[PDB]
């Protein structure tokens, strides 16, 4: 560039411009491309940040870093105390909190302003650990909107979080699956340091300062270069928003290395946090007192975000698979608070994934990580569908590290990146201004949400995101987004009786009409049928005990909805019975199963997906052995659903009194997180159309108000569910020798799940018919209940 150019009239010009032109944008410095001038320009310190009584009315001097002359005001540059110190005026955080009922903005403003304040490594327990040293910080969260924490995506690190925040995607979707990543595709190494990081290839997406442009709405800068000291960012900000209103941006961000860079040095909560703290709390006042003397304190919607929380994490705790693995030097790994596994050299015959996996599994009894093929992740973490997610995953306890060698770890006292349900990983959310609530509590929520709550404030259509749109409604005073329910594709077939029981060949060793017209479907289908939004055949086959909606393409129910009181009764189930398998005379032999199957296939077993143990009477008991309630189930597997089905459903019906379940098969073979049509199911019961599903989910509802039976409840609900992997081993639980009730409940609360994320896998939509408004609707879909305290 012709860096003999100058910045003179252009310091933080927000649109970049190229060769020959020097530049004089806030990207100039990570391209070496400003011009000469921009540091004595641009980057102004003298005198410092604060005006003091002195210089209240001094003639202007250009070379001060900001200004407490008269005309300060109009030019949008004065220090961000001058209405204090030179005219009287109250600091922001000295007033009281009074309710922003409508946006209060100057003339020529067509939309409140929004700006987006994120903090590195900021803790959700921070809001209440520090809140003597935060003042500014305090009255955000009290008088604005606040939950008690954010749920960061998967790794919980910087890079993944903030691209998350920035576009409402998954990281798997996104592209930035960690702050290390190998693409294979175009043989690429990222890093944190260095220039490939640059490369717009890694950034897929659409993050919201392109949403904006592209509809009309101007933005700010989103990277602030790290030498670019935060007082200097925040007076930049506020340059902006003294523009001409067809140059001044509507969406703005700040980013703070703190307090992370210090979490990292010291840990969470280590002495040295306390001036971090209060140093953040400090830029936040600044700002406040800059936006109030430009008069839009009163204007401006303000997200107080961080991208992850912030765990004690010593050199010492750390597990080295030089310790497990003859062959460590055949292998790369990406270390640290996660591991990510592949071959040192494509061109290894010797190289094998199985004999990895298997000398990193249960290897010493306190092991501080666990092994994963990536389709064995937990789905909640949606970690697997992108090429540059290896095949081969550690996940990390919290407080450890992974490490290839010992060499290699020869500092720091905290970390993260640990999985996002870890109480340490949570970070924090406040918003305030005119178009969040007042002085609201909202419950903790994900940071996927946010790009669509921030595309409401800024009038923008989202770009199609793995937010849930009005999930976050309740946050908002005005700029709800309404959906409609989507449309249900296929509509039930209501089979009657068509078939004689020699019809079948099953190969199996072996009032109640009011009941099969649908007479307790009130009480077992609680909140309407779930739609199929998507084209196939299926039955709805109703029962004393329980009703499905019966696929004739997958030969099994897409799910099993049924009801357990407080006082259900549990009974036992001989094996008899479990043999003797009936042909269901509403579905015919071609779209059945059989017992020949699953009698031919030695490794695959079966069980049903209503629980024939809370059958409520012998007539009722039959139909849990019907053929069409029954499902492929690995012996492996069946003793984990035998102890949820047998033990756990009526300890969740006495402590939530009563529950309804909804379970069923999910199909994701491909694991990109979407239900899998029939062509893509890789697995089959042998000798059989009978697909095998690679998890089976439950849905458990009941009343958040336990005082009133699930059956009987006239408020909001309550929700937890699982998606269960259906593996032929149970190599995942390492005690799993034991009884089931010293294992199964722990694999269990590890695979949580929302009913989002069984609503993708699936192509089901459920709580069609409820009392309940859809946007409270769509806010319990996106419940996960974490199990952490
Ligand atoms: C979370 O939300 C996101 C956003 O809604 C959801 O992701 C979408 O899911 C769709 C289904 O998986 C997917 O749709 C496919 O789009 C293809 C076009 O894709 C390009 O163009 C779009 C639009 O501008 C762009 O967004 C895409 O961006 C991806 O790819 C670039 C690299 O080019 C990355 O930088 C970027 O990060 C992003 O990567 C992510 O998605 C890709 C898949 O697109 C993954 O490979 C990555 O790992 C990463 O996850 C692209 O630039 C389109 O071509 C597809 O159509 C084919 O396949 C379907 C199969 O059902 C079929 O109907 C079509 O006929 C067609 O078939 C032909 O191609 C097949 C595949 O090669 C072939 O085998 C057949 O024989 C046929 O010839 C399909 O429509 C959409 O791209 C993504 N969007 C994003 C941003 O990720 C996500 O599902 C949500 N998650 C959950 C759990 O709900
Ligand atoms: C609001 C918002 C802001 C930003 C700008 O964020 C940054 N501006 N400037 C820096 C950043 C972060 C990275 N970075 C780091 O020093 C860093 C720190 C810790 C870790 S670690 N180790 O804690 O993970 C890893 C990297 C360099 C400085 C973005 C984008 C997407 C543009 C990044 C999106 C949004 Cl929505
Ligand atoms: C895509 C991407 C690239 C890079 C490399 O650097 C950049 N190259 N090109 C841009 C960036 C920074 C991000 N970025 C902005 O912050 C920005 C700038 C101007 C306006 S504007 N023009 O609307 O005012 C709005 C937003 C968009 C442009 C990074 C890292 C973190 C590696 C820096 C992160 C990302 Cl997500
Ligand atoms: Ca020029
Ligand atoms: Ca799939
Ligand atoms: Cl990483
Ligand atoms: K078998
Ligand atoms: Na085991
Ligand atoms: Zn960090």
């Amino acid at each position: 560039t012709a860096t003999s150019g100058s910045c003179k009239g252009r310091c933080f010009e927000l649109q970049e411009v190229g060769p020959p032109d020097c530049r004089c944008d806030n990207l100039c410095k990570s391209y070496s491309s400003c011009c000469h001038d921009f540091d004595e320009l641009c980057l102004k310190t003298a005198r410092g940040w604060e005006c003091t009584k002195d210089r209240c009315g001094e003639v202007r001097n250009e070379e001060n870093a900001c200004h407490c002359s008269e005309d300060c005001l109009s030019r949008g540059d004065c220090c961000t105390n001058y209405q204090v110190v030179c005219k009287g005026e109250s600091h922001w955080v000295d007033d009281d909190c009074e309710e922003i009922k409508v946006p209060e903005c100057p003339a020529g403003f067509v939309r409140p302003p929004l700006i987006i304040f994120s903090v590195d490594g900021f803790r959700a327990s921070y809001m209440k650990k520090g809140s003597k040293v935060m003042p500014n910080i305090e009255k955000l969260r009290s008088c604005g909107t606040h939950a008690p924490y954010m749920r960061p995506v998967y790794p919980t690190k910087t890079f993944p979080n903030l691209y998350t925040l920035a576009t409402g995607l998954y990281p798997e979707s996104h592209g930035i699956v960690g702050n290390s990543m190998y693409d294979p595709v175009f043989d690429a190494s990222f890093h944190l340091r260095g220039r490939e990081k640059f490369n717009h290839r890694w950034w897929g997406g659409q993050p919201l300062w392109i949403t904006a442009t592209k509809q009309g709405v101007r933005a700010g800068t989103f990277f602030w270069s790290v030498s670019i000291p935060h007082e200097r960012r925040i007076l930049t900000i506020l340059q902006w928003l003294s523009l001409p209103d067809n140059e001044r941006p509507s969406v703005y961000a700040f980013y703070s290395e703190q307090p992370d860079f210090s979490g990292h040095k010291y840990g969470p909560f280590g002495p040295e946090m306390t001036n971090p703290l209060r140093e953040i709390d400090k830029t936040v006042g600044q700002l406040m007192d800059g936006l109030k003397q430009l008069r839009l304190h009163r204007c401006v919607n303000v997200i107080f975000v961080g991208d992850h929380g912030m765990e004690d994490v010593t050199c010492d705790r750390t597990e080295f698979l030089s310790n497990y693995l003859t062959n460590v030097d055949d292998i790369t790994l990406v270390p640290g608070t996660l591991g990510r596994i592949r071959a040192k050299s494509i061109n290894n015959s010797k190289y094998d994934p199985k004999t990895i996996i298997a000398a990193l599994t249960c290897k010493k009894p306190d092991q501080h990580f666990k092994p994963y093929m990536k389709q064995h992740l937990p789905k909640r973490l949606h970690y697997a569908n992108n090429r540059r997610i290896e095949d081969i995953h550690l996940l990390v306890d919290r407080r450890w590290h992974v490490a290839r060698k010992p060499l290699d770890v020869y500092f720091f006292q905290g970390d993260h990146g640990f999985d996002n349900k870890v109480n340490s990983m949570q970070t924090v959310f406040v918003g305030y201004g005119p178009t969040f609530k007042y002085r609201t509590k909202v419950p903790p929520f994900e940071n996927i949400e946010l790009y669509n709550v921030m595309c409401d404030l800024l009038g923008l259509k989202p770009a199609p995101n793995n937010g849930t749109h009005g999930s976050l409604n309740h946050l908002l005073r005005t700029n709800t987004f309404r959906p409609t329910m989507p449309d249900e594709v296929s509509r039930p077939n209501y089979p009657g009786i068509m078939y004689l029981q020699s019809e079948f060949d099953l190969g199996c060793t072996c009032n109640k009409r009011l009941h099969t017209k649908g007479s307790t479907k009130e009480r077992h289908l609680l909140y309407g049928r779930p739609a199929v939004l998507y084209r196939t055949s299926y039955d709805i086959l109703y029962h004393t005990d329980f009703e499905s909606g019966y696929s004739e393409i997958f030969l099994m129910p897409l799910w099993t909805s049924y009801t357990i009181s407080k006082q259900a009764e549990v009974s036992s189930i001989p094996e008899h019975l479990t043999n003797c398998v009936r042909p269901d005379v509403r579905v015919s032999p071609g779209f059945s199963q059989n017992c020949l199957a699953y009698k031919n296939d030695k490794q695959m077993s079966y069980g049903f997906l209503f629980p024939p143990y809370l059958s409520s009477s012998p007539e009722a008991k039959y139909d849990a052995f019907l053929v069409t309630n029954m499902v492929p189930m690995y012996p492996a597997f069946k003793r984990v659903w035998a102890y949820f089905q047998r033990v756990l459903v009526k300890k969740y019906a006495s402590e939530r009194n009563g529950v309804n379940v909804i379970s069923g098969p999910i199909f994701d073979y491909n694991y990109d997180g979407l239900r899998d049509t029939e062509d893509e199911i890789k697995q089959y019961v042998e000798g059989s159309s009978i697909p095998v599903p690679t998890h089976y989910y439950s849905i458990i509802t009941s009343c958040l108000d336990f005082t009133q039976p699930a059956d009987k409840c006239d408020g909001p609900l309550s929700v937890s569910s699982f998606i269960l992997p259906h593996r032929p081993d149970n190599d995942e639980s390492c005690n799993s020798s034991e009884d089931e009730s010293k294992w199964v409940e722990e694999l269990m609360k590890m695979h949580t799940a929302r009913v989002r994320d069984i609503e993708h896998l699936t192509g089901l939509d459920f709580y069609r018919k409820t009392s309940r408004s859809y946007s409270e609707i769509l806010t319990l879909k996106t419940y996960l209940h974490t199990y952490e305290s």
